[PDB]
């Protein structure tokens, strides 16, 4: 076998995509049972960018200055509102297609996939982890805004986030479906930033156990070390310090494989300090932070 | 600047995937109009894996003893033959979902998404290239077997690949869908190895280019190379020679951004004997060789 990053199957999160246009701006709008979602940003210019008053702005509208286009057929919106930051449009029809589905919030370091979209239309599908700084470094060739993540949990749809702008750094900023922002940033084109890129130490070591079960384990010694003195060596190379709940969360991947957490701890830190030198660990030859302790747990064994 | 291989969404091609029983084994089937193509060592017992002896099992099994499963429906086989290493099952039902589609085959070095499946329950998508050992590394789970490879042109699905092995190395083998091999292979428990892995030298031109096209450039060297210098260099970093075909196949490319393409292998050939050096591509601290030139055109005629 061996270890390849994969996304859910996308089928249940496109037949949910439409088309919405304000004036000259068009994106892409999630349509759920007889509600279209969308980021708000969508009845701006770019002038209006600058410092906008969206209760204004909104009241400015009517439902037929909004055109929501669920292929090349049409929608009608009979309403609407704002929750935070996106529009929640009420439309004439019921999507036939709706899936079983939640709204959750998700927090850095977990992952999900995303439908990247183009004025209405999928085009593409990834897998990603919010990053520590709440960003998503999904580099969309930068053409539509409004796009989706989620999971899926049996036969459920998880919708956890909704893309809404770039920052000034080349990674995305967005939104969990009930309009709130992930990181503390605005629906403004005021120059903001994101916190430091770093490396989510959780996630490697989720893929360092996952290394091991499949049979992978030259990077391992006897050693083992502290939780400070493995933080310590942590931070000054961009890695995220490990909190004692997140060594709780590698429990379950402790226990099987055999290996204690401090133990793996003192594999990372002398990887750290002294490069792969030129060689791979399930294929890769850089560490995977982008599969968590879950996605471990899930792919390679109940 | 940024990047994401995406993988094409993959909702056509899961309205196709079927579940195929025969005896104890269960593997993904492909159902396109009213034939589910599959692997035909699905009529094999783990035992007969050794070596098999196709051409009797298959005359000592009827239409009854095939259970093709389409969500909570059986699909009755009325009819089944094989093709090279894949078995044709004609069922009662013509599927619905059947999308525009052709077969097709694929060289080494040209990529496809993957929508890897487990008893006929697509659970995961994936982007990869098939390596120049005719290989592929697939993240693969158990029951697998009859997950396909494709391209999405437009509303036409191109089906390019089928799973059927694991080798020693732990990469995968697979058919394209009239059953023939990709590769040096067989459908049996063998050695056979594959050749070496090494490094798509075409693909990581084109990422270079699409580098080149986001702005991201300060790897350019005004020092030019001869293919022929260019080759021996790629080649001490085992990456494939590039031959003049594929000089060819960066043309397009080549006239967008006004880099001979002999200069791009400069710019190379130097980030091989240097190295980065700290620096980020599109992001990466490491070259992406599975973007081909045409996913570049394809991705920024967006």
């Amino acid at each position: 076998s061996g270890f390849r990053k994969m996304a859910f199957p996308s089928g249940k999160v496109e037949g949910c995509m439409v088309q919405v246009t304000c004036g000259t701006t068009t994106l892409n709008g999630l349509w759920l049972d007889d509600t279209v979602y969308c980021p708000r940003h969508v009845i701006c210019t770019a002038e209006d960018m600058l410092n906008p008053n969206y209760e204004d702005l909104l009241i400015r509208k009517s439902n037929h200055s909004f055109l929501v286009q669920a292929g090349n057929v049409q929608l009608r919106v009979i309403g609407h509102s704002m929750q935070n930051c996106l529009l929640r449009l009420k439309v004439d029809t019921s999507n036939p297609k709706t899936p079983k589905y939640k709204f959750v919030r998700i927090q850095p370091g977990q992952t999900f996939s995303v439908l990247a979209c183009y004025n209405g239309s999928p085009s593409g599908v990834y897998q990603c982890a919010m990053r520590p700084n709440h960003t998503i470094k999904g580099s969309f060739l930068n053409g539509s805004c409004g796009s989706v993540g989620f999971n899926i949990d049996y036969d459920c749809v998880s919708f956890c986030y909704m893309h809404h702008m770039e920052l000034p750094t080349g990674v995305h900023a967005g939104t969990d479906l009930e309009g709130k922002f992930y990181g503390p940033f605005v629906d403004r084109q005021t120059a903001q930033a994101a916190g430091t890129d770093t490396t989510i130490t959780l996630n490697v070591l989720a893929w360092l156990y996952a290394a091991v079960i499949n049979g992978d384990r030259w990077f391992l010694n006897r050693f083992t070390t502290t939780l400070n003195d493995f933080n310590l060596v942590a931070m000054k190379y961009n890695y995220e310090p490990l909190t004692q709940d997140h060594v709780d969360i590698l429990g379950p991947l402790s226990a099987q494989t055999g290996i204690a957490v401090l133990d793996m701890c003192a594999a990372l830190k002398e990887l750290l300090q002294n490069g792969m030198n030129g060689r791979t660990i399930l294929g890769s030859t850089i560490l995977e932070d982008e599969f968590t302790p879950f996605d471990v747990v899930r792919q390679c064994s109940g």
